[PDB]
């Protein structure tokens, strides 16, 4: 994240930090993910699209720290990785980058809700905050594009949803940003998702309940001016989230 405010778990239970173990040893941090539900979680493809093997990850339903157990964590691994089928990613826009990961613990079980522990709602039928609409987004992302370190505490930022035509102006994204896509921005640019955030939740505050509207996804650089953050337009996927679940 850029700017912003460091938070801790707690404000945000339903995210799960992605990891990857390497042909001899080494872990390192992938992307983000929401809690769905006990045995499910949802993030981006394009985290996942060069390795598509379910034993390279693991996923932290409870981590605050990206170097240490913070309190009440619990460890999962992959039972199932189901990609959209029809994945394509451009110079800049990232088609159909939506992606199941069906979690499960050694013992064989699913998430154990707690304090620490939750899960976020799905979104329903053409039904989206109107442009305006302030929202969240959680990550270990980036805090200054030219870093090659990620934060070593989880960070968060308010972002405004920008309408579908204002973000396919010509000093935007033109005609790269097709409908099933939402943008999101600081007026003032000064905060913003970066690398590392990628595939994390964009929740929206919809009728009373928090909801999970958007996944990180792509955008020129980092904070930049005219330069948006995408996210893939969750709702649109009801039919697709669901018959694979
Ligand atoms: C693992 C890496 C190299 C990788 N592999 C598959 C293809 C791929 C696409 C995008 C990325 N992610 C980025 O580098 C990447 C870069 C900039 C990003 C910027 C935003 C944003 N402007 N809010 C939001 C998300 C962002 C993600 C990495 C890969």
């Amino acid at each position: 994240i850029i700017g912003g405010e460091f938070t801790t778990i707690e404000n945000q239970p339903w995210f799960a930090a992605i990891y990857r173990r390497h042909r001899g040893g080494s872990v390192t941090y992938v992307c983000g993910g929401s809690l769905m539900s006990p045995c499910w979680v949802i993030s981006a493809t394009h985290c996942f699209i060069d390795y598509p093997k379910k034993e390279d990850y693991i996923v932290y339903l409870g981590r605050s720290r990206l170097n240490s157990n913070t309190q009440g964590e619990m460890k999962f691994e992959v039972e199932n990785l189901i990609l959209h089928k029809d994945y394509s990613a451009d110079t800049l826009a990232h088609h159909n980058d939506i992606a199941l990961l069906k979690i499960r613990s050694k013992e064989g079980r699913c998430a154990q809700p707690s304090r620490t522990i939750q899960t976020i709602c799905l979104p329903s039928m053409y039904n989206d905050p109107q442009f305006g609409t302030s929202c969240e987004i959680t990550g270990f992302g980036k805090e200054n594009s030219t870093d090659y370190l990620y934060p070593e505490q989880l960070k968060m930022t308010v972002v405004k949803l920008i309408s579908h035509r204002e973000c396919q102006q010509p000093h935007y994204y033109g005609s790269e940003v097709t409908t099933k896509m939402l943008c999101a921005a600081d007026p003032q640019w000064k905060t913003d998702s970066c690398q590392g955030d990628s595939g994390g939740p964009l929740v929206c505050s919809l009728q009373g309940r928090m909801t999970l509207t958007g996944i990180v996804s792509w955008g020129r650089g980092c904070a930049l001016k005219d330069k948006p953050g995408v996210y893939t337009r969750v709702s649109h996927f009801l039919p697709w989230i669901r018959s694979h679940t």
